[PDB]
């Protein structure tokens, strides 16, 4: 039973928690929900749920992750009526790292495909891609038009390529057929999780050592996009209607909840991954400074990634004769498709297209890391034996990873790998961090943590601090779940409708983690040999404070403590 | 570390290898089997075969699993270098289970179906199937025109029910194209594989009470149905075209081949399951008169159980104006189709459909528990950790035979189980009967083996036993295993053609296997310490026998060993 390795540094955990925020949701999403919700006008609702919450939800992980020095199932030991939110924040995790590698090959194989003199999306001739034959014109070279939209518009060399010869979703017809799993995806996506294993089979040590770069590239290549497109036609355009201030879209509550939803998906709050790298923490190390600066840069990363965004639209914009909101995408589509058309018009395709992808795929391994490391380290610190042959573990949870992502590399795969982000990352995780944030603040006491707070670092948290985490941070966490409970929509795609029992495995597996949380309350409650208010004393108490039980002491049971601000 | 449990007497143990043997192959398969390979004459490979390798291998399999009181992986601590057999033999037995509950489940489905006042392959219609929009005319009382093959008439209500209303084979296209599983075929594989792990959760003791059920319950319906069948019209003229002897096609070159695959997956020999049987029983049990009471029970009941068959094919042929190679049948198609539409020409024939359907059940419940057992045994006595938590390793077991099965219970399900049977049954265990052989009879030695049951039981084993052990069994392995490998053909169906890829999944899983067994073999060879004839004499000497590799006195070195008989 060796005492659990720190980093060689706080620098490494910088790192490391700046790759986990910092990823292709802050580049692909933020840039698009900015300008449609209010555009300059988005960064005050961002900033309203920034400090309100979402550091209240950083700051409290870090300091729980320090103090109880265990991973992301075995840290409710506190309270161990709420294991059960530590292996659904697991699941989650497994979940999102299922479909998130194959997002990681994609990029990869974009990255094999950038080598050629001639790029692919450039030509529109069966370059790399299938052409369906219906409309295959260029981008502005044969013949101009842009009726409908640009990122609708399936037509372009630039969308042929994603469409056909990456996902091959020509051969496919949906959830009903989806396949079998591509030979080159296949291959690419080996690739993938033989560098994350290569990467994470030592420890958290090579994984300090892979952060630097992973963290290091793609800041350089953000910053050389931009300083190479701020000097291109059209981008002083997208950059004044990215800012562009308008507060009469923040009468209505979308921006209200995309900023939240904006906030609380990009930060990173409430997985196990900020838990397991503020395990391998100095008990004295100072989670406030950490759990801002890791906020306030990947905000700023996030802003600086929708400046060179929008420069590139609007570039795009000027040189196809349209405006800023027919060149707006987001996703997959965005980082896919509309900017690699922008790369190929560009003098030196090669490079810009080389450097983007591999900045892309730096984005990708560093979430992909801290993901599998943090299911790692929540299943290795629940059962012991996993811990002590860590690279059998490493091995076997690559491989699975590998198998049941092999669904979503096939001919179909983009239906299933919305399904399952969708549904599984949003309300699972919802569900989560609300358990989390109710069980800590009520059971565990803001008292309590403040007291672990003082015994970790000189100064308390402050009243503001408390609030947020007792009240502010909840209320905030169960309306955002109310909203996605309420204004659920049924699965849907571009031209395709999901079958009426796609949704149906989706809220099968939303239910099935918010019945194995429930299962391990209830295997708690029959497990403890006692009487109603004998488990309830253990199931509410720490594990090291079981012993006052006897004494019929119980501090959760006196109202002084839930009154205790 | 509490020892093996024994069963409750010898007829629990008589009537578990009797149910083993029993499964619908003695049913489906030797009839067609014997009138089609010489029609009467098919009886002397047959028994020539079983003497010379079946009871041989049966008496070696129960005297091993006798005297070393282990499982089937752990069996081989008589000779490291072939544990691997183990795993390779385990793995079979659970993926012939993978594909043996479908069976069972569809027995299950005829049964509840046999439950109505009007069956549903009576009379055509959208009576429990679906109309394929082709006419649907009656077997003969409607249309008496017919062709050569009627196995092949997929018009007929009794095939079309099958096809249809049980399979949904009319919604895919192959294995390209499965789809999803059946929701019937769902409910029916759940209670067969919940009545399984009731069954077998505790332990030997249950299995021992349901083995007399499920055994004597197939013969008694065996019986009466042969009692009224031969009352029947048409029933001599089958029992006369069964009897028929010819001693042209003995020299066919086709016949040894049949009767010799027939005997090697009827008996049972070289899975794990006699293994595991026998390593609950005495240390002074007799396994000679079991292992040859057993087969000859098996064979007997073939033989009964094709003269029934065939006087019911003679009784159609009767009533329908055609002649015997016309009915001719096998396998499911025969048990599913042409079997009760016979029973619906009868009078009364709700019950003979419900005991029919439960003697299926029955037949098929007793295989699938054997084949489970086994497999649970053998990883149990390696890894003794499963072994304590029985009941969670035996519902981890049955979830996941439920989980891989629910590959083959889908609309194009019969593909993959033909695919997975044939493969994986023949080639795997071919292979593994061969090295099982090997390592007993040469590595091992048959001084030993007599030596140990010598010990066992008083008597040794004649000269003719080591003969058969040493030399005739191995050498007809060897043979069956050169004839599988060249007579190989590409997958088929009735009318779909598999594609290429069928045959290397196929050939992957049997590689697989062949690699898994050097794969420990290389293990065994890399994991001890000291030079190549220091790893070599830990690699083909017993475990209790490794404190005499220091003394430099190895018995298999020395050609007295491999030059005895
Ligand atoms: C933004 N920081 C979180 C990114 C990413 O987190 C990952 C990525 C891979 C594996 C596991 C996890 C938790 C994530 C992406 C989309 C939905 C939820 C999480
Ligand atoms: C007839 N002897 C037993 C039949 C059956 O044996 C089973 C069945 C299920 C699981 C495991 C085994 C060994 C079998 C079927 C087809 C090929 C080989 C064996
Ligand atoms: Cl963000
Ligand atoms: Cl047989
Ligand atoms: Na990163």
């Amino acid at each position: 039973a060796q005492p659990r390795e720190t980093w060689g540094k706080k620098i490494d955990f910088l790192l490391s928690v700046v790759g986990f925020a910092v990823d292709l949701a802050n580049v692909w999403r933020f840039p698009y929900l900015c300008y449609k919700n209010g555009g300059g006008a988005f960064l005050i609702p961002y900033t309203l749920f920034l400090i309100i919450a979402g550091m209240p939800l950083f700051y409290m992980e870090l300091a729980l992750g320090q103090y109880n020095r265990e991973g992301a199932a075995t840290v409710w030991k506190i309270c161990p009526f709420f294991k059960g939110v530590g292996y659904a924040v697991i699941l989650i995790a497994l979940y999102v790292g299922f479909y998130y590698n194959v997002i990681i090959a994609w990029s990869l194989y974009y990255l094999f495909s950038s080598f050629t003199l001639n790029l692919p999306w450039t030509d529109c001739g069966h370059t790399w891609n299938s052409p369906n034959c219906t409309d295959p014109k260029l981008l502005n070279g044969s013949v101009l038009g842009n009726h409908t939209k640009y990122s609708k518009y399936k037509f372009t060399p630039a969308a042929e390529f994603y469409e056909r010869g990456v996902l091959h979703l020509h051969e496919s017809s949906g959830i009903h057929d989806i396949g079998l799993p591509q030979w080159q995806l296949l291959l690419c996506l080996m690739v993938v999780v033989i560098v994350l294993y290569f990467s994470l089979w030592k420890g958290v040590k090579t994984s300090g050592k892979v952060v630097w770069i992973t963290a290091t590239l793609p800041y350089f290549v953000l910053f050389v996009l931009l300083v190479h497109g701020v000097t291109l036609p059209g981008a002083s355009n997208g950059i004044n209607a990215y800012l562009h201030i308008d507060f009469y879209r923040l009468k209505e509550a979308t921006v209200w909840i995309d900023a939240a939803t904006q906030i609380f998906f990009s930060l990173g709050a409430g997985f196990g991954v900020l838990i397991a790298f503020a395990s391998y923490n100095k008990f004295d190390n100072n989670c406030y400074r950490d759990a801002l600066l890791t906020s306030s840069i990947n905000c700023i990363t996030s802003f600086v990634s929708g400046f060179a965004i929008f420069s590139i639209l609007g570039y795009m914009a000027h040189e196809h004769k349209v405006n800023i909101e027919d060149v707006a995408t987001e996703g997959a589509g965005l980082v896919f498709i509309l900017y690699p058309e922008a790369i190929s018009t560009l003098s030196g395709s090669t490079f810009w297209a080389v450097v983007f992808f591999v900045m892309l795929l730096a984005l990708g391994l560093d979430s992909s890391m801290g993901g599998m490391e943090a299911v790692i380290t929540g299943l290795a610190d629940d059962f012991q034996v996993l811990k002590r042959h860590r690279k059998l573990f490493t091995f076997g949870v690559t491989f699975s990873t590998f198998l049941l992502a092999l669904f979503c590399i096939t001919k179909g795969g983009i239906y299933v790998l919305t399904l399952l982000d969708t549904f599984a990352a949003g309300t699972s995780i919802l569900f989560a961090v609300l358990m989390e944030a109710i069980g800590v603040s009520w059971f565990y006491g803001v008292d309590r943590f403040s007291n672990d707070i003082q015994q970790m670092m000189g100064f308390r948290p402050g009243l503001y601090w408390r609030l947020c985490w007792k009240f502010v941070s909840p209320a905030f966490l169960l309306f955002v779940v109310v909203v996605s409970i309420i204004n659920f929509k049924p699965l849907t795609y571009d031209d395709y409708i999901f079958p009426p029992w796609a949704n149906w495995v989706g809220w099968g597996i939303a239910l099935s983690s918010m019945v194995l949380v429930p299962i391990y309350v209830i295997y708690k409650f029959l497990s403890t040999q006692g009487s109603l208010w004998e488990r309830l004393a253990y199931g509410i108490t720490p594990e090291n404070e079981h012993h006052l039980v006897a004494q019929r002491d119980i501090r959760q049971f006196q109202l002084q403590h839930w009154l205790a601000i």
